[PDB]
């Protein structure tokens, strides 16, 4: 029960921002929520494409790299490039047919628009210092360490898109399908895009904020500059996607947008708390891997660990979650160089 | 059976533009088809903000303007506004969930975007020179006339969508809903998709380029010009949108992509002929809404219709099919200076 345009003339400053009417006329003289018309607006001002960075000299510096710098650099690039990847359709495939506000539509039309210019990047550096960019993007496929990644993260979209799928063409309720019985409930599809929704800014908030930190190591020992470059114009970006997805949990869990969705996000708060928690460890794990040959000037398994902990409190707090550790500094306060913007806090 | 990352490493070179596997790693290095990597890379190049735009004398002009010619102004602005709000979801809604190459899901991505950036003009322009916005979006919805044109434009959309999710979901068969006979048809829905891109292309091709015409025409008075302004960053883009789709189909029908879409686009190539006369049909007798009340100096229900049938000619070719006209010159050879870019022939 999809449509393009939805032939109802709506108020749509009174919609949900998910699951009701599907967006017909794309308007943006007034907004239910302006946080999106800004994300929008702020997006949309910090355009730049990849091929204005010179990354010529990162070429030099990885063919220097020992050999397990080189794999500390590398593995980090492939991470990188599986989760925009999945980033730069995403959105748009999960989200869209469930949104029903203007304005939150064009802005995660914004978004994975945004995530593409990231994979763009990524193809960018990849050309630029290694000799066969085809060796580099296939293991990014059979990587036992990034498809365990790539499987749980895709897995929060994919059972989403699959369960919208059932939802509008099925409607709710109890169906016969080919003799087997199929239940559509708008609670549960509810759910699912909240810990889908939760599972992302995990990704964008935590995730890639781990790869920051490893990008920017390189750079303060004045190595793959170039690529760190790229790094700050990606995180800036990064920190708008993140907020983005702060306010869509925090409305929904308010109550303000759907009261079903308040208690939704009660009875999944665990659940969430579990997924974040996962993901945190998952990245300890990731840094085991990274470090398995020896470390870097600066940083190590342990340092990286540190940083995954005091990243994933401040997140956590920020969409309303319990916190996993012990309350602890920062441990690499000179990240925060690489990590600011004068227009959004990175 | 959607995956948001396929898990099998496949050679992406390979693989046809639709109905493939499902894209997993998003690479730039290289293309089957490099038109779609020129086309991202121009689109991107041609990055435009509406607001940098001065609408601000078109309020002046517009009041100025007799009723009728309000309503010709006011009239086309809606029928734009209605054709790229779903523009800006529908490529991405409709074709992403479909397409196995990368070059093209990114096209499609960076396309939709462009269209929302369209969108967002729109209302820029309305804001300007109406006193109540509402009530020009709200007729958008309602009027009689414009909804006509949704309805149908909107139908090769939705259905294409809504099979994809049966063959998503179901697989290639015949099967059973709640008791009912669902039979999936991988040849059917390849059907959809080639009518679906034929309305795309006589929709961005034809449609948009009468509605050019309409405000240039105003432009040509030396009124609406900050709108004029708009229409010529809007027009650069729409070359390229149809060009897109105009390698699509002629990649379809050639058989070099996929030799079962050969026989599917012979099979239905009255179907597609008669698509594209029926949507000029319809232009023209918009061209009679339009000037119902009286007509403006150099454009009326008489000049418009002949450009109708001139530039419907023309697309048709590109895409192969018989012309529906008497081989004409260009009524308006002054329209050339408005669609005129260095980057790209508009």
């Amino acid at each position: 029960a999809y449509t393009t345009f939805s032939q109802t003339k709506n108020d749509q400053l009174k919609e949900p921002m998910f699951f009701g009417q599907p967006v017909n006329v794309a308007r943006y003289d007034q907004q239910k929520y302006d946080i999106f018309e800004k994300l929008i607006e702020k997006q949309l001002s910090f355009f730049w494409r990849p091929e204005e960075v010179d990354v010529s000299r990162d070429r030099i510096d990885y063919q220097a790299l020992p050999e397990h710098e080189k794999h500390i650099f590398i593995s980090n690039l492939k991470y990188q490039t599986l989760l925009d990847s999945i980033q730069g359709r995403s959105p748009n495939v999960a989200l869209l047919p469930l949104i029903s506000i203007p304005e939150l539509e064009t802005w995660v039309e914004t978004w994975a628009f945004s995530e593409t210019i990231h994979s763009r990047s990524y193809t960018h550096i990849i050309r630029n210092i290694v000799n066969d960019p085809s060796v580099v993007f296939d293991d990014i496929v059979t990587n036992e360490q990034i498809q365990k990644r790539a499987e749980g993260i895709s897995s929060y979209y994919d059972e989403l898109i699959e369960m919208t799928s059932y939802w509008h063409l099925l409607g709710e309720g109890t169906h016969t399908v080919n003799g087997k019985t199929v239940t559509v409930s708008l609670r549960e599809l509810k759910k699912k895009l909240y810990l889908c929704l939760m599972s992302v800014n995990a990704l964008e908030a935590i995730r890639f904020y781990v790869s920051f930190a490893c990008s920017f190591a390189f750079a303060e020992r004045e190595l793959m500059e170039g690529n760190a470059k790229i790094i700050r114009l990606i995180a800036r970006d990064e920190a708008l996607h993140l907020t983005g997805t702060q306010h869509m949990l925090n409305l929904l869990r308010s109550g303000a947008d759907d009261p079903e969705m308040a208690e939704i996000a009660e009875e999944c708060k665990q659940e969430c708390y579990d997924l974040f928690v996962q993901a945190a460890q998952q990245e300890k794990d990731w840094a085991d891997y990274l470090f398995r040959d020896g470390s870097m000037i600066g940083l190590n398994k342990d340092i990286l660990c540190q940083y995954v902990e005091y990243i994933t409190n401040i997140r956590m707090q920020a969409v309303g979650l319990d916190l996993p550790f012990q309350t602890r500094s920062n441990p690499i306060p000179w990240i925060n160089t690489w990590l600011v913007s004068d227009n959004v806090q990175v």
